[PDB]
């Protein structure tokens, strides 16, 4: 059973926190879902090097989600970012910007649509 | 000459750009600051600078995604980090930068709004 890590503002902001719940609940098909500051760093970076994949809802801007793309990038780990155009937000040029199409992927979706981009991501992992 | 890279909101939001200026004016006193196509070449020339760096300073009151994920890249390159924090704007600093210190390599300060000059000076005398 693969390992998957998911990506998600929290002190960034708690606005999309129940389409992370839907995230979370779809994760669960296609593996484990592996998701007092040092111990939840030092928590957050043995997951992080456990995980097969990461995968982080990038539409609300978030120092902890891009630090945890940042450490996932250099350890080799396949990512996908989900953005929301219709949010208004641009996205961050330095996530934007770091995919590669490959090992680095970025999504642009709509809300109702983030089951159906996972299932897509998986079937092709 | 000694690189420093400086990092801060631009996408997560502007407030602080003030601050920045006045950072990046203290930071040209210690060494060359690096930072003054579409979305990829501005992540391929930042890497680019960042593995040029000798220090990273980040102004982490503002919630942003670029700020994290070149705090996280830079921590992966072994370069030293300082955040600098600052309590007045009513935040609470994200557990993963505040959690990531270990008071050398990667050091969080919290600073006041007039402080800003003097906290950049005591960093670089003890560099
Ligand atoms: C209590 N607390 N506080 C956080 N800021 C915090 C951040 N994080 C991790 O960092 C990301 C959120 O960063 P922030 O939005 O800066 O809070 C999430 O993807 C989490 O995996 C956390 N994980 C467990 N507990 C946390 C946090
Ligand atoms: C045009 N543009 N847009 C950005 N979002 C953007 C972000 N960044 C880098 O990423 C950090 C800000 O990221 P965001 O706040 O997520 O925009 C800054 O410290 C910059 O070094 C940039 N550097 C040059 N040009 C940029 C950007």
């Amino acid at each position: 059973r693969r390992s998957v890590y998911f990506c998600g503002s929290i002190r960034g902001g708690r606005e999309d926190q129940a389409l992370y719940a839907r995230i979370v609940s779809r994760l669960r098909r296609y593996g484990k879902v592996l998701t007092g500051d040092q111990f939840i760093h030092e928590q957050n970076l043995n997951w992080l090097q456990q995980a097969d994949v990461v995968v982080a809802e990038v539409t609300q801007p978030s120092l902890g989600v891009g630090y945890e793309l940042g450490r996932a990038v250099a350890l080799g780990k396949p990512i996908l970012c989900l953005f929301r155009p219709q949010s208004g937000r641009v996205l961050s040029a330095m996530i934007r910007g770091a995919a590669d199409g490959s090992r680095f992927q970025v999504w642009d979706y709509a809300e109702g649509e983030v089951e159906t981009m996972l299932d897509r991501y998986f079937e092709a992992y």
